[PDB]
């Protein structure tokens, strides 16, 4: 339940990648206007280099998701299900901005 202070929202651009970490993980930030504000690994599954900040955002069927930047496979920025190859799927973060803070869920005990 409790939310751990990422980034500044005016720290992302719309509809742009801005990598960050997460307790280690390499992670991508998209900033969707009407939607709030995504988060998938940065490493792409499927070409080897930490790169999904740097893919195309864009509309597939209305969900929309990111093309990776280099065998432009799209991901779904919600599940992180990969379009062209449904054996691969991209990890994902719980995440919510209250003022212009951008947090991250994670857990406890």
């Amino acid at each position: 339940l409790t939310k751990v202070k990422l980034c500044q929202l005016d720290d992302l651009m719309p509809f742009i990648g801005a990598t960050v970490l997460i307790e280690g993980e390499r992670v991508a930030l998209f900033y969707i206007p009407d939607s709030g504000v995504y988060a998938v690994q940065d490493w792409d599954p499927i070409g080897k280099a930490y790169v999904m900040s740097r893919g195309i955002v864009g509309d597939i069927n209305g969900e929309m998701c990111v093309a990776s930047p280099l065998y432009k496979q799209h991901f779904s920025l919600k599940s992180g299900q990969c379009l062209e190859d449904e054996a691969h799927c991209l990890k994902t973060w719980r995440v919510t901005v209250d003022d212009n803070q951008v947090c991250y869920l994670a857990k406890e005990l």
